């Protein structure tokens, strides 16, 4: 009826964050975003290293949410030593796509953020 659990797409199964994500109930069900925290609130997982290799993945992700969801949080995970170029483009695109840019220096930061975000359900 309502998101009591985070719905994660199975394609992101095997990531360290899900491996230790446990504070909040979550399950796989394949959704348009990466982690859906609510029917109108979604979080995206974008590895900066992955964007660094494939920039188009995140753009299409945002295009899809553009109509589907209201509140869209983009969680970026830093993996490279010089992530500033990607962060610039990610931040700016967030302006254009109206998504909250969240930065994570590890899967830990990502996990704690997801868990605490859905535990509260408080907009950022």
């Amino acid at each position: 009826a309502k998101s009591n659990s985070i719905i994660v797409s199975p394609r992101q199964r095997g990531n360290p964050v899900l491996k230790f994500v446990r504070n909040v109930p979550w399950e796989f069900g394949d959704v348009i975003p990466d982690y859906v925290l609510g029917q109108s609130t979604c979080a995206l997982f974008l590895s900066l290293r992955y964007h660094n290799l494939h920039p188009d993945y995140i753009h299409g992700r945002l295009q899809s949410l553009g109509k589907n969801f209201a509140l869209r949080v983009l969680l970026v995970q830093v993996d490279v030593k010089d992530p500033q170029q990607a962060l610039k483009e990610l931040a700016k695109m967030c302006i254009l796509a109206d998504c909250t840019l969240i930065l994570a220096w590890s899967p830990e930061e990502a996990g704690r953020y997801l868990e605490t975000y859905k535990a509260y359900e408080q907009k950022p």
